[PDB]
């Protein structure tokens, strides 16, 4: 595998008793011991010389034993087989970000030069649409469905090149796909492994990069887990995106990249000179509950959130039944926090939205915000079932139809 061709030449020009040591005194910060209790787990202690660590500076790709436990994760879960090929042959590698919008950035930022061709699904997530934007990225839309990107609109895109062209420069062969697997922001939409199969074949034949953007893995209803991009990774083009903001903490910025060593590499040298490294103190956090857990810990906290989003999936749904009669369309969300909208008989939506539904206490949303082209008229809600309730959403949907149907009699 060649990654110097899916860089961008300044990634590339990236550089990496001791009086050495650029670094402050520890035992003048302020902050000297720490006391921080988890539910259904023990208590987590910071200690003088624990403390001074957690407020000093750390790694820069993680710290070590953070690195360690989500690195036997990835293989206990993912088992990639980049495991153990030589570094050059895209061994797996892992990276600790400020969360995995970190992660996601940076790749982008290290391949994307302007004029680029990059392969993703509309509607697709606002924060993506929003870096890749500057960027100067060519976005060719791949049709979805339910079922997610579809093999064969992704076959029909790549047939305007050949199989050799990817080794040409001077032909424009896409960069990489982008997508999310596992309930897509605002979709919910997951993908089957059927499709992933034939996703990763047509990756290889036009031989791409595939960046698995998966935050919402943990959080799948679909009882057993579909296997990845990065479990199914032979060649080494996965550059695979988690995050503990949808099951640990979204405040606390920890998000965790795992792909090639050559590419990893790349995006551990931005960040050097970025934010040097994510807070020690949250990673230390993380690092000792998910290790006094263990995998069975762990597996039984996703448990228990996944079962709770779950009967939040059933609430919104038992809502939008009574609410939504049919006024709308809806596709039962496959896996994360979002209910996918269509308003029947009706263009645009976002004026009934920031003009008319806020006025009346309810917000969710508009459409626009997912797609590359936001001017487009969009009929499509985005309603997150993540932490209104019940009672709450029933209020909510009752108002979005009563809305409805205003601009029905237009
Ligand atoms: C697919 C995908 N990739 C990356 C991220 C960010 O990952 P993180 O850093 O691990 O949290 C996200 C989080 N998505 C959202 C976040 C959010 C935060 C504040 C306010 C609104 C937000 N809305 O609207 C979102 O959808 C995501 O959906
Ligand atoms: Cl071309």
């Amino acid at each position: 595998m060649n990654y110097a061709r899916f860089i961008t030449a300044a990634s590339a020009a990236r550089n990496p008793i001791s009086l050495a040591g650029g670094l402050p005194n520890p035992n003048m910060f302020p902050f000297k011991t720490a006391v921080i209790t988890v539910e259904n787990g023990k208590t987590i202690q910071f200690g003088e010389e624990m403390m001074k660590r957690a407020l000093q500076y750390s790694p820069s790709a993680g710290i070590p034993e953070l690195l360690s436990w989500l690195k036997q994760l990835q293989i206990k879960l993912h088992n990639p087989p980049t495991i153990h090929y030589p570094p050059s042959q895209g061994q797996m590698d892992l990276c600790v970000t400020s969360g995995s919008q970190q992660g996601l950035c940076k790749v982008f930022e290290m391949i994307i030069n302007p004029g680029d061709n990059v392969l993703l699904d509309e509607p697709a997530y606002s924060g993506t649409l929003q870096s890749l934007h500057p960027l100067g990225c060519n976005i060719i839309n791949v049709a979805s469905d339910e079922s997610g990107i579809v093999p064969d609109s992704l076959r029909d895109i790549l047939s305007r090149w050949k199989p050799e062209d990817a080794k040409n420069p001077q032909k424009n062969t896409p960069k990489f796909l982008y997508t999310v697997p596992n309930g897509n922001n605002p979709t919910g939409n997951s993908l089957t492994s059927e499709r992933k199969k034939e996703i990763y074949e047509l990756a290889r034949k036009y031989d791409f990069l595939i960046i698995e953007d998966d935050p919402y893995y943990f959080l799948q209803f679909n009882k057993f887990r579909v296997p990845t991009f990065l479990s199914m990774d032979v060649d080494g083009r996965v550059i695979r995106a988690d995050s503990f903001s949808k099951i640990i903490s979204s405040g606390l910025r920890i998000g965790f990249l795992t792909g090639p060593k050559p590419l990893i590499e790349r995006v551990i040298l931005h960040i050097q000179v970025s934010t040097l490294h994510p807070s020690t103190f949250n990673q230390l956090m993380i690092s000792q509950l998910l290790h006094e857990w263990g995998e069975e810990g762990f597996m039984a906290h996703v448990d228990r959130v996944i079962d709770f989003y779950s009967n939040q999936k059933d609430a919104i749904l038992a809502a939008a039944d009574k609410w939504l009669t049919g006024l709308a369309e809806w596709h039962v969300p496959a896996a994360g926090m979002f209910l996918w909208i269509k308003v029947k008989g009706i263009n645009d939506v976002k004026e009934l939205i920031e003009e008319k539904a806020v006025k009346m206490g309810v917000l969710m949303l508009p459409g626009n915000a997912f797609y590359v082209d936001s001017s487009a008229p969009s009929p499509y809600l985005r309603a997150s079932f993540s932490s209104a309730s019940p009672e709450q959403m029933d209020v909510a949907f009752q108002v979005l139809a009563q809305l409805i149907k205003e601009s029905l009699l237009v």
